[PDB]
C-alpha cells in the first residue's frame, strides 16, 4: 500500500531508467548474476556466461533486461492496480522458470543498487523508500500468487 506521493517518486524515479531501460535492465541483470551466481543457471540462455566481461557484451542479455523493466515498469505505472498485469507473470515464473521469490527479492535489492550505482546522489532517501515499498508490493503479490500454486 503506497500513498500517492510514494507512486509519484516510484514514477519518477522510474523516469530515470526509461532514459535509458537496456543499460539499467542490463545492470540489473548482471548485478544479479554476478551478485547470486545461482540466479544464472535459470537462465538457459545465459548460464553460458562465465565472466561479467562476457554479460556486460551479449546483447541478449541487454535485450532481456529491456524486456524484464518495460514488464516491471507496466506494473510500476498501474499503481498497484496490477492484478493482469502481474498474472501471467507470476504464473510463468512459477510454473514455467521455476524462480523462487528469494530470486525476486534479490533483483529487488539489485534494482535499488543499481539506481544507486548509476544516479549516486540523485536516488534520495525518499525515492528509496518509495521504490522498495513499490517492489515489496511486486512481490508480495507475486508472493501470493505462488501460495496459491504451492511453489516453493
Ligand atoms: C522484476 C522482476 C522480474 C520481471 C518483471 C520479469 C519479467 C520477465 C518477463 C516479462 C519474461 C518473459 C515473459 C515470461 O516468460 O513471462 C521473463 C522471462 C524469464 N524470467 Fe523473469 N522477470 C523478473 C525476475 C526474474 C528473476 C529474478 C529470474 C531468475 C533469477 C527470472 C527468470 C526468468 C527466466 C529464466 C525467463 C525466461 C527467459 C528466456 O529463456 O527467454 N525472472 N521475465
Amino acid at each position: 500500500g503506497l500513498s500517492d506521493g510514494e507512486w509519484q517518486q516510484v514514477l519518477n524515479v522510474w523516469g530515470k531508467v526509461e532514459a535509458d531501460i537496456a543499460g539499467h535492465g542490463q545492470e540489473v541483470l548482471i548485478r544479479l548474476f554476478t551478485g547470486h551466481p545461482e540466479t544464472l543457471e535459470k537462465f538457459d540462455k545465459f548460464k553460458h556466461l562465465k565472466t561479467e566481461a562476457e554479460m556486460k557484451a551479449s546483447e541478449d542479455l541487454k535485450k532481456h533486461g529491456t524486456v524484464v523493466l518495460t514488464a516491471l515498469g507496466g506494473i510500476l505505472k498501474k499503481k498497484g492496480h496490477h492484478e493482469a498485469e502481474l498474472k501471467p507473470l507470476a504464473q510463468s515464473h512459477a510454473t514455467k522458470h521455476k524462480i523462487p521469490i528469494k530470486y525476486l527479492e534479490f533483483i529487488s535489492d539489485a534494482i535499488i543498487h543499481v539506481l544507486h550505482s548509476k544516479h549516486p546522489g540523485d536516488f534520495g532517501a525518499d525515492a528509496q523508500g518509495a521504490m522498495t515499498k513499490a517492489l515489496e508490493l511486486f512481490r508480495n503479490d507475486i508472493a501470493a500468487k505462488y501460495k496459491e500454486l504451492g511453489f516453493q
